[PDB]
C-alpha cells in the first residue's frame, strides 16, 4: 500500500506563534495517515516509520476575519516545518506569506509549499504557526485558521531507503 | 515501487498562451518518471497507466527579466491542468498567481487529489494575461535552473 497522510489542522481563532494540532482521523475512524506513518497528539507530531526520499507538503488557508478590513494589518504568516532530527537543509523549511498593502485584500489566502526530503526511520515531524501582524489593534484576529478551509499538512513515500548507499 | 513523476518545464523566455513543454528526463538518461507512468513528448502529455486516487501538483516559478522594472506591469499567470478524459471535479483546476503593481522570483505550488482512470492522460497549458506596461510578457519567464515543474502520486490504487 502507498505510504501517504494528509492531516487537517484544528481551528485556531486568531493567530499566534504555537506548534499546531492536527485531526489525524475524519468524522469517523477512517485515519487520514497510511500505515508506516502515526501522529502523536501530546508532541502534535508525525512520526515516519521507515526511511527514504518523502515528498513534504503543507498547504496554508488563512481565512479573514469579521475584524479584517483588509487593508490596514501587514507583515507575514508561516507554516514551519520542524524536523527532528533536521535534515541536510532544516534551514528556513517554512511556507511563508507576507502581507504588504501593494497586494493585501480581505479575501481567503490559499498558498501550497513542499520540498523532497530524506528521512530517518523514527523521524518526527510537527509544523509551527509563526506571524508577525501590524498596523491596527489586536491585528493578530483579523486572520484565523477554519474549517472548511483547512490547512493541512502530509507527506508521502517517493524512493525507499538503500541500506547499501 | 511508488508511482510517481516530476517532471521539469522547458525553458519559456517570454509568457504566452501556450502548452508547456516537458523534460521526462535529467541532462543525463536518469528518468523523471516511475514504472506505470509515461511521458509523450508529441501531445506534451503525462499518461497513466493504472486507475486510482493521485496526488496531482504544479509548481510554478516566474524568474524576473532584464525588462521586469517598477510598479506597472499588473495581471495574472496560470498553469492550467488539461485532463483526457476530462476530470468529474471542476473545469477549474489551475494555479493562478495574480501580479499587482509591485520585483523577485515567484514561487508558486498547487495540488489536488483526483481519481484518475487507466491511460488517463495530464497536459499543462501556461496562462497569462499582462498590462500596464508595452511588452509586459517579457518581463517573466521559465527558465532553469528556477524550473517550473508538474507531477503526481498514487494515493490509492483503485485494483491493488
Ligand atoms: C491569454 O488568454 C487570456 C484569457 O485567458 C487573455 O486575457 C484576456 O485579454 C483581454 C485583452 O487582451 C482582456 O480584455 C481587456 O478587458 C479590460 C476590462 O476593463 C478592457 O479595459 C480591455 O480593453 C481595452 O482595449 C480596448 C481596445 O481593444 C478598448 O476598447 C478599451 O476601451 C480598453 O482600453 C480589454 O478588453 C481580458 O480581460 C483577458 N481575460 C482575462 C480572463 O483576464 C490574454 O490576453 C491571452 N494572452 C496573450 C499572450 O495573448
Ligand atoms: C512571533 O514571532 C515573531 C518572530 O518570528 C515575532 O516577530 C517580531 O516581532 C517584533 C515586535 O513584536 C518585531 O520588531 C519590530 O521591528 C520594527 C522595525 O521597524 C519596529 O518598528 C518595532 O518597534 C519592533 O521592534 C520584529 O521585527 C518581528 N520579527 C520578524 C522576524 O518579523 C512576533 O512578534 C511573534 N508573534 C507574537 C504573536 O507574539
Ligand atoms: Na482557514
Ligand atoms: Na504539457
Ligand atoms: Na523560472
Amino acid at each position: 500500500s502507498p505510504v501517504f497522510a494528509k492531516l487537517l489542522a484544528k481551528n485556531q481563532a486568531s493567530l499566534c506563534n504555537t506548534t499546531l494540532n492536527w485531526h489525524s482521523q475524519d468524522g469517523a475512524g477512517s485515519s487520514y495517515l497510511s500505515q508506516g506513518l502515526r501522529y502523536e497528539e501530546d508532541k502534535k507530531e508525525l512520526v515516519v516509520d521507515s526511511p527514504g526520499l518523502y515528498y513534504v507538503f503543507l498547504e496554508l488557508k488563512l481565512s479573514p476575519t469579521f475584524t479584517n478590513t483588509g487593508h490596514k494589518v501587514q507583515g507575514w504568516v508561516s507554516l514551519v516545518l520542524q524536523a527532528k532530527p533536521q535534515v541536510d537543509d532544516f534551514d528556513n523549511l517554512a511556507l511563508t506569506v507576507e502581507l504588504f498593502p501593494c497586494s493585501m485584500e480581505n479575501k481567503l489566502v490559499d498558498r501550497s509549499w513542499s520540498q523532497l526530503l530524506l528521512l530517518k526511520a523514527g523521524h518526527r515531524l510537527s509544523v509551527g504557526l509563526r506571524a508577525y501582524l501590524h498596523g491596527a489593534q489586536d491585528a493578530y484576529r483579523d486572520w484565523e485558521l477554519s474549517y472548511p478551509n483547512t490547512t493541512s499538512f502530509g507527506l508521502f513515500l517517493v524512493k525507499p531507503d538503500n541500506p547499501w548507499e
